[PDB]
């Protein structure tokens, strides 16, 4: 039985809608504004999603809501670059069925260069011939990707638990491997990949930030609780704090 992988796809979330009204001309104030909605109903599955998780518990309970909280724009990069990918083969970026980009969305989000490279993760996923259990297991290990230099409440408890989420992908690769090589092989463009999607991230979180401290001038919306991570989990990022872990770092 395959209990861990098992485990990962019955906890997958499903479908998340924007609400955005497509049957207007597209504005900047709009499309922010709702993608901003969708990251807010992303949020609340993130965090059902990673409760869920094989060994989530052994987490401290204070450190549980943070690595979330510092992850899961990377998290929602990632997924949607699966999405892009297996819906409509990285033509658009597939958001939510309800706020798909096109360039031309892409161009008036004002984000177009972390959309193309986006959709260049996206075509990732299709050239390297990621599997949907690959992708599980590095969406799940991208959650334990991102570490305060002051330390988590409990390190040890969260260092062991990567250490896990890794032996885990090692064990996917070396499924239908029969040799040392092609699994090292395979691990070096799977960490590669996991690694990139960390500057991405981190323009992201440049840009919400940035949009936030001028919201009240350029009519867009932040919901509450993606809100307080902007402004209180973020700066802490983009300060040099709390920084991800790479596994190809020099
Ligand atoms: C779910 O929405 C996203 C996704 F699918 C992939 C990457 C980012 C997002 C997302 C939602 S809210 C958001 N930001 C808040 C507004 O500034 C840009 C970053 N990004």
């Amino acid at each position: 039985q395959p209990i861990f992988l098992n485990v990962l796809e019955a906890i997958e979330p499903g479908v998340v809608c924007a609400g955005h009204d497509n049957n207007q001309p597209d504005s900047f104030a709009a499309l922010l504004s709702s993608l901003n909605e969708l990251g807010e109903r992303q949020l609340v599955h993130v965090v059902k999603w990673a409760k869920a998780l094989p060994g989530f518990r052994n987490l401290h309970v204070d450190d549980q809501m943070a690595v979330i909280q510092y992850s899961w724009m990377g998290l929602m990069v990632f997924a949607m670059g699966w999405r892009s990918f297996t819906n409509v083969n990285s033509r658009m970026l597939y958001f939510a069925p309800d706020l798909v980009f096109n360039e031309y969305r892409m161009h008036k989000s004002r984000m177009y260069s972390q959309c193309v490279r986006m959709r260049h993760l996206s075509q990732e996923f299709g050239w390297l011939q990621i599997t949907p259990q690959e992708f599980l297991c590095m969406k799940a290990l991208l959650l334990f990707s991102i570490i305060p230099v002051d330390g988590l409440k409990n390190q040890k408890f969260f260092d062991e638990l990567r250490m896990n989420y890794i032996k885990e992908l090692d064990r996917i690769i070396a499924c239908k491997r029969k040799n040392p090589t092609s699994c090292s092989r395979r691990f070096y463009q799977l960490t590669k990949l996991l690694d990139s999607v960390q500057p991405i991230a981190r323009e992201l979180h440049q840009f919400a930030f940035d949009l936030l401290i001028k919201s009240h001038m350029v009519s867009v919306d932040f919901p509450e609780m993606m809100a307080e991570i902007i402004s209180v989990q973020v700066p802490k990022i983009l300060s040099g704090k709390v920084k991800p872990i790479y596994f190809h770092t020099q």
